[PDB]
């Protein structure tokens, strides 16, 4: 009974055009993804592993609908691809049918359906069984944004709008080394299993990388904005906690982890996203110029790659 | 002297003594025994083993239960067939470190704890042996005592929250030491491993993660039981590391993340951090039946270094 | 706009200053001289070459009011080897707008910034390409910008605090040799190489208070009286810490130390991100010593995160 709309996902850091504020009721909001693994560079040393994705990108795209929508998801696994995966939703509430109906193999396609019923942004992840860290850190995962119904507030319970949006998912990578120290290549996922597994229990990552890789979001790369814009800032880590802070600037609110329901805090310099959460931050340019964008533990972003930059125009 | 006293027979974890959510009377002495016992534990599949330091011979030691403004009145008894000093330090007293500076007890001996609950929330207890502290926590000395408001749990409005089941989960970090050949180690005596426990801690690297005990220690035929429609409080601690709590398929409905009931509860939290040294507690009323697992969020710590349980709700 | 000159004092002390703003906003002028020297941080006699702001670990807490603005003089003499470059939590903008302000040995630079957002902040080097070495080299530190009207508790009544301390939490990265023992260098230039390679392991050898295992026990020890309201401001510029006051409570705590944002109550231990600086309120009601720690107990009595408060009174 409930019209049905259907959506593009796009390539993070951007995010697909949506309504802050709904302009309509409940509505089946449709996405379609296509699992894809392949072979990564994640670094300038031309490090290369076997990432697991979903729409060929890490992180996963920024889904996006209001709260009390029905977000339907047609999971495509080509047979390309040599992995059953499984995807999971924080959002949702149950098994959303069982592994055995949610479970795609190569060759195979399903499709899902669950009602958002709690406001904020949440982490999505493949779980399957017995290799969920493995698919994990191996970059398959995402985050989906369930806006109130009409949009976002203050402490105060006024109006908060924003003039863009940004997507940074953040990745910790365990890519196995061998004696001498270099780091391994694989030909297939599953060879690298073994050595993967061994490389995680160390609970020591090699990498940290924003959209999949070192500086991947610096360059030309760099996130957009201009003085004066209200921006959302949109962070998920889905297996290591991270602390975002934006250096020059703050985050004037923020929902350390991601939940509207709930008034966010004010004026945080840096702010703890524990792993397996999305947070969302919000904050306005006053001045132009570059800022960056980092986790906070400052090993990890600039000798892990834990670290992007914001390019601000206007006059100062 | 003048109030009035109940004795109360402690259980062992996951499960909880009996107790009323709401106080029926008013301040009281509430009388608790435990004994200490160090002895040989198998902590995970394959056998391993350690010298585990308990209370009441588990890990963790039991859950204690007081309302806000009660005596806590605990007898510690360590039998001769020990051989460590120990003590005990509550995050809920006040001075004389926790009740640690006056609980010293040698084997053989007995002592007799008293302080008064003035904070409700959840806090833990664990051992402070002066000069071997960090090796005695975790040996597996520490548990929790959860500290009532004297009306019961309120949510972030002030209205009563009333829990139909209560489980405490403890989270503990195991560092055993391995050998050259890379294979864990073996001791006649606890004092005969104290040089490499020092050596594998100085690592901040734990070789397991477990929930009551030991791997899988909270799963299958002991995994914890609801029903569709009950309301579930789980009180969850980590005496040494930080850990992040979710419900696979479910949510923190009402949680308070660093556990201190004045404070009110954060609303649908998909997973939240509960800091080393610190007691948790999360509320969630079960939707739809079937087998929820509940895990620490750092996907390897839950299934690659045993921090995993699981939730048989039945139900329609 | 009206101009102060302050003295800034050695941590775990602050300088003087007024909870409740006297005068309306001003300009409060700070001087500091950044300090590369040798240092000891253990008992065992450990050393290596901190890079600090006024030759102490961590860097003093400067205190202002909000809408002051903070004005600083950063002093890096030739007697040193690195540039160094200041970097503001507290500030927005990249300060240096029309000047660059890395000063390199022989140099020095005027910073000045609007402190419009009330809470305890983290300020810390952040050199070109090296940041993560000097920030784990000691240097960093903390400013305080109170709120005009003073501290407030849940309810919005006044908060007021006799006794105030900084402690500065630091973990440091010594690498060590083939056969495990910390190794020494001549300069800060020869270490540079171990020191990256001993960083990512992401696992500190040490982690202090003040500089040094024991820097805050013994004669150090802080001190207080029963009945005293103290605040306790803790930052942590690389790397997640959770303080825990052993026997007492945190009465009043900013975890992340924002003041626009009201305190969490009768916490036992609160989490304090890498890259904030936290301030945690209490009330000493018994006599006796006290410890503070970090509460992973592995990094508080084996790696040196733990410090003792020595009160008096009946
Ligand atoms: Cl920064
Ligand atoms: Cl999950
Ligand atoms: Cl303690
Ligand atoms: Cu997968
Ligand atoms: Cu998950
Ligand atoms: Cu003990
Ligand atoms: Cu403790
Ligand atoms: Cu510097
Ligand atoms: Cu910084």
């Amino acid at each position: 009974t409930l019209p049905r709309v259907k959506v593009d996902l796009v390539k993070p850091p951007f995010v697909h055009a949506h309504d802050q504020v709904a302009k309509t009721g409940p509505r089946v909001v449709e996405f379609t993804m296509t699992i894809e693994e392949k072979k990564l560079v994640i670094d300038r040393e031309g490090t290369e592993i076997h990432a697991m994705t979903f729409n060929g990108s890490v992180p996963g795209p920024l889904m996006v609908v209001h709260e009390n929508d029905y977000v339907e998801l047609r999971l495509i696994n080509p047979d390309t691809n040599t992995l059953l995966h499984n995807i999971d939703f924080h959002a949702a509430t149950g098994a959303l049918g069982g592994g055995a109906l949610t479970q795609v193999n190569p060759g195979e396609e399903t499709t899902l359906r669950f009602k958002a019923t709690k406001p904020g942004v949440f982490v999505y992840h493949c779980a399957p069984e017995g290799m969920v860290p493995w698919h994990v850190t191996s970059g398959m995962n995402g985050a989906i944004m369930v806006l109130p119904r009409d949009g976002l507030k203050d402490e105060k319970g006024q109006p908060l709008t924003y003039d863009k949006i940004y997507y940074v998912g953040e990745q910790d990578f365990y890519v196995p080394k061998d004696e001498a120290g270099n780091y391994k290549k694989y030909e297939t996922p599953g060879e690298a299993y073994e050595d993967a597994v061994k490389a995680m229990r160390t609970l020591t990552p090699t990498h940290i990388v924003f959209n999949g890789a070192v500086g991947a979001l610096t360059g030309d790369h760099a996130l957009t904005a201009a003085v004066g814009e209200r921006v959302l800032v949109v962070h998920s880590q889905a297996n290591r906690d991270t602390r975002p802070h934006l250096i020059g600037g703050h985050g004037d609110y923020v929902w350390a982890t991601g939940k509207f329901r709930n008034p966010p805090d004010l004026d945080q310099e840096t702010w703890l996203i524990p792993g397996g959460t999305a947070g969302a931050a919000f904050y306005t340019f006053r001045q132009p110029g570059v800022y960056a964008y980092v986790n906070h533990n400052l090993i990890e972003a600039f000798e892990l790659g834990a670290a992007g930059h914001f390019k601000v125009t206007g006059e100062w």
